[PDB]
């Protein structure tokens, strides 16, 4: 996250870190046994880490659970990142409390202008790298589809939305992929992609979760 602030330990209780020997993507806990992330974050041997603040120090509220199965969206296209969403089922259910809790899926899609909270352990610099050990947060608005397609001609589909600042300086970044975009207590986006990070007129692009609620609910019900 570039231009954000330190969230504070366990104030984003649904945030998870996907680990394969190291942190490589974020995710969101939607119920005690399922996590949603970005399809481009897929790999085998994923351990899901809940209740994390500093990912290099066991501070006491962590739950490390391995995934039993991963389901990448049937129409995921890795060249265009269209339908960049995946579900991960945990081998055992997590113990939910105030520091580890699930986030609700949306009943309606959010409109441009809505302010949301984006979080993650990704790079904090636009040029150069500095990965934080503790969770960073950014409050950003969803941009209109017109501004979004204007910033990324020929690359935005109905399954994506842009959120951020056209002026630059504040954005999610590498290492934040797969994480949450929460607006009014509902999970509306998944950090997906961007051109660089926090550059002027290049806002972040997010998977539009409201378009996958039926697929998520049906998949969970049968697996
Ligand atoms: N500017 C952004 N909003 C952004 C967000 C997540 C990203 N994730 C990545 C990324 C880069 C290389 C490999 C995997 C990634 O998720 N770039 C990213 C850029
Ligand atoms: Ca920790």
């Amino acid at each position: 996250i570039v231009g954000g602030y330190t969230c504070g330990a366990n104030t984003v209780p649904y945030q998870v870190s996907l680990n394969s020997g190291y942190h490589f993507c974020g995710g969101s806990l939607i119920n005690s046994q399922w996590v949603v992330s970005a399809a481009h974050c897929y790999k085998s041997g994923i351990q899901v880490r809940l209740g994390e603040d500093n990912i290099n120090v066991v501070e006491g509220n962590e739950q490390f659970i391995s995934a039993s199965k991963s389901i990448v969206h049937p129409s995921y296209n890795s060249n265009t990142l269209n339908n960049d969403i995946m579900l991960i089922k945990l081998k055992s259910a997590a113990s939910l409390n105030s520091r580890v809790a699930s986030i609700s899926l949306p009943t309606s899609c959010a409109s441009a202008g809505t302010q949301c909270l984006i979080s993650g352990w990704g790079n904090t610099k636009s040029s150069g790298t500095s990965y934080p050990d503790v969770l960073k947060c950014l409050k950003a608005p969803i941009l209109s589809d017109s501004s979004c397609k204007s910033a990324y001609p020929g690359q935005i589909t109905s399954n994506m939305f842009c959120a951020g600042y056209l002026e630059g300086g504040k954005d999610s970044c590498q290492g934040d992929s797969g994480g949450p975009v929460v607006c009014s207590g509902k999970l509306q986006g998944i950090v997906s992609w961007g051109s660089g990070c926090a550059q002027k007129n290049k806002p972040g692009v997010y998977t539009k979760v409201c378009n996958y609620v039926s697929w998520i609910k049906q998949t969970i019900a049968s697996n």
